[PDB]
RNA sequence: UAACUUUACGUUGUAGCUCCCUUUCUCGAAAGAGAACCGUUGCUACAAUAAGGCCGUCUGAAAAGAUGUGCCGCAACGCUCUGCCCCUUAAAGGCUUUAAGGGGCAUCGUUUA
């Protein structure tokens, strides 16, 4: 029901994300909602081995 | 990057031989020689090699036998199914239940046999 643009910042281990609100006209008036979403990066981490390696192996 | 077929080690447990050696026997004026339990060095062999779970075929009513280039098990992603949790709404007795609907995660699904 709101106007507005959402900004993503993403990277190997981080998703930052933005709302800001904009005008009838796209310019932005209203900072609505940010948050940071982290997680594990989709490797072993030390040796940069893949995860399903150890289990392929085994 | 996800996917293979094998080899060869290593680890542990058990068997034979073996290097040491702690105590306890027996001998012997010492030194030791042989022994018993255990420890454990080395060589060889077998079993296991995630912890755990299964199937196919043949003879049998079945029990079970026989049998095999037998299968899965440390991941990623997803929500079709199943489970837990969270939310919205409707109905009936802020409490409880139900239904529908929407999600998060997985002990669920797919890759996957």
């Amino acid at each position: 029901s709101i106007n507005y643009i959402l900004g993503l910042d993403i990277g190997i281990a981080s998703v930052g994300w933005a709302m800001v609100e904009i005008d009838e006209e796209e310019n932005p008036i209203r900072l609505i909602d940010l948050g940071v979403r982290v997680f594990e990066r989709a490797e072993v981490p030390k040796t940069g081995d893949s995860l399903a390696m150890a289990r392929r192996l085994a």
